[PDB]
């Protein structure tokens, strides 16, 4: 029971990877702050956390709004009595060739994926420094944060930027006893990849379905990633056994990118 | 005379590294499109190019304005009769601890250093694809694009993002015969580093002068970098001898970051 | 709990990091095959494992002997009824300037650190494949397998080699259901660094104290690593929460090398 | 022009990439020390160098013999009146699955590819230091020194080792005014890849054709590399435009490995 007496906050917690993370951290002992954008789906996840025997707080928030993130996270931490782990999971993906990326498009993805991570690090680090907590910041990165991919230039740019922020924050926050690491998933099997494939097809002229299949064919381990696969590594990063790890952006990707 | 009959465009060309690049490319044979923000200093650099025996066009431009960059670069290319090399050199630096970075601050540095590079790649690639030119795109990156540094989180984030964009664009533009690479300088000896040191001191309590000295002490080769050091490698990247190199972000840094 | 029913083998198990690893895997549920070079100290460690209610086989072996390692590992796996996890921990260190490295010296460290890892990988994967088990190979790498360190040319070369073999093996063995990863510790012992620091001053004219400050006081977390820090991450890599991770060489180094 | 007055040594100079390198350095102005294993083909290459109005010394040597390499290089440097540039080009390749690599096999490739590079570095740096020259050591690395490739475990391990020794040597020799870098070609010959592709299918159950497509048709630029591509970058690394570059292992690979 690694996380007994701990409090973890997770962004994008209502579904997908963030939900899996929230539930895994709750199973390992933590009370959970669930942040997302739709109250009704958040409330459902909150009940599943409470069913596992933990306390949950479920609040809508815009991770791209610096001051509101800070205040909302502080409200939730006050309600539960602390904060020990911050998982900056929420992000968005875009698909567009380098030549066709437009200004509003790229401003939008940076606002969510880069500023939103930054604002969450700041909100959590502020709270940690208040009680002298040896806190953990855990950011969502990607295989696309280690290598730039075609048609994913904007997304890759934001995940490289999250890696940068991970490193700079690890170095600056170490003297406050706060570690900062990222997790880098591969191909996580979702309806989302069906959407990516569709777009990719219309852009290129390949057959619908072909691109998603070809990507899966590339994974050394021969299967797609589950949200629980990602959650298992986030659980390690949340634990005492990661105390001495900081600044790292670790691939759990089935053998796609090798570092 | 590697660049005879070639046309190169350089952003931030009026001074510093961009000026050194412009002059070196002109010495190697190219006619030069000089882009920057002050007409009077641009005009001076233009005259030095013309003194080396080349043609120059010198135009003010805001690299963060997508459509204006495209049209201005096109005007200059029409005036000279082509475009073969695009050097996205201009950028800005900020100094601020991770916890204190503000929304307008980070929007500003991304607009210049990330969007501005993107818009220049798009402007140049459009022109190359018009005549079937085997063009070269060369982006300014940094040691801070390979490792995140303390107090340089925003800057590092933008240079990691430029590396991403370099990779994704190299992969997507290869079939058009266009290569995309970046150069990554170290500590380039300038009044700029005196300013960085000053800020860093006020933030931390170290002595004015101490931080710049300590950084120089770190360079394996034992001397600071000159703008001509950077220009020499940009000259290689502009040449035939770099035809088979694409997607790379190469450190010319005196032995600071090792990849 | 985490490794209930599993059997693990660990080289260099009698003392040090390897003993910590062995004891942690036993605490987590695994019976252990302890391999090292001195029977008396192996026997002591086996008794600690047995006191946990775990089964232990303790056998002397030379990791650099391909055929002997194969047969000794197979003998132990037969005794215990299987083999799930192979930790290639044992290795040696040498401190010598690049210019002074001699033929017998470099052959010795490659024999132990590179051939020894390869022979272990071969011994364990032969067992996993002949039985059909989904096994895990876990190799000891280092900060020095990610960056070459002064006076550690030979050691760094061997650790880089280990990372290469981790990646090639991960790619080749994935279709047999076998994962291959490495763990990369930072600075555990400090005496070697005093030595290195002195010798760096003598051979390059660095100041005394300055290399030790750079590397030992350069650790972001501000403390040296313990054997338990290392064993904690090895326990993660042994666990089902690492099932989807392959080909990786992960730094648990207190913030020294950033990837 | 670029290397006027310089003297360079190149191993594997009789044929192939090493002959291209030798001829390019001669064209650029350097007298050349040609080192290889067969006197008759060395003599032919020396005659091509001499036809340029350059001086050549052609001597047989075994790069894996430390003392002999030292004395033969010194003999040649004395004949020509100095030594400025050392290119450690010669190496061998092997294709073998990780599980099947044998002791004499791996010892052979490490002897040639790792010890041979180290002995060359030592032979040249001894000369540079005893005379006080600011020399350049340039080592042959590979895509396989940045990522481990299937069936190329041993070769990849040696090339990773070469990158380590490049970095350690760069750090140790900088204070003597010596730079150390590596060049990392991609895919030049295609026959080896057909072999690898077949053998991958046999050992992992991949489809025939699928490995060759992944690696050979995965080159972004869409064509294999020539010896001239490699020699062009080696010419840059020999030149004063690389003075500030040290510790680097640069990919000229058509867009295969992205760093």
């Amino acid at each position: 029971m690694s996380l007994s007496g701990k409090i973890a906050a997770v962004t994008g917690a209502a579904q997908g990877i963030g939900k899996a993370i929230a539930l895994r951290l709750a199973k390992d002992g933590a009370d959970v702050i669930l942040l997302d954008v739709k109250q009704d789906t958040l409330a459902e996840t909150a009940k599943e956390v409470e069913a596992l025997g933990r306390r949950a707080v479920a609040l809508t928030a815009d991770i791209s709004n610096r001051d509101q993130f800070r205040s909302t996270l502080a409200d939730a931490a006050k309600t539960l009595g602390g904060l020990d782990i911050m998982v900056n999971n929420a992000g968005i993906c875009q698909v567009k060739p380098i030549l066709d990326i437009e200004p509003a498009e790229i401003e939008k993805i940076f606002s969510i994926n880069v500023q939103g991570v930054l604002w969450g690090m700041q909100a959590a680090a502020t709270l940690f420094k208040e009680k002298g907590t040896k806190g953990k910041i855990i950011n969502a990165c990607s295989i696309a944060g280690h290598e730039g991919y075609p048609l994913l230039g904007a997304y890759s740019a934001t995940k490289f930027a999250v890696r940068a922020l991970t490193q700079s924050a690890a170095k600056e926050l170490a003297s406050s006893g706060i570690t900062v690491n990222s997790y880098c998933p591969g191909i996580v099997g979702t309806d989302m990849w069906v959407t990516i494939d569709k777009r990719m097809a219309e852009i290129t002229g390949t057959e619908i379905g072909a691109t998603y299949k070809k990507y899966v064919e590339g994974i050394a381990l021969g299967r797609v990633e589950t949200a629980d696969d990602v959650a298992g590594f986030v659980a390690y990063l949340s634990s005492s056994d990661a105390d001495y790890m900081t600044g790292q952006s670790v691939l759990i990707d089935g053998g796609l990118v090798f570092r």
